[PDB]
């Protein structure tokens, strides 16, 4: 059972910004 509360598209999309981060702080 996958827990509906929208924020899995958050973290997918903050995945996608992880992987656009080729650079460091």
């Amino acid at each position: 059972f996958e827990t509906l509360r929208g924020d899995e598209r958050i973290l997918s999309i903050l995945r996608h910004q992880n992987l656009l981060k080729e650079l460091q702080d």
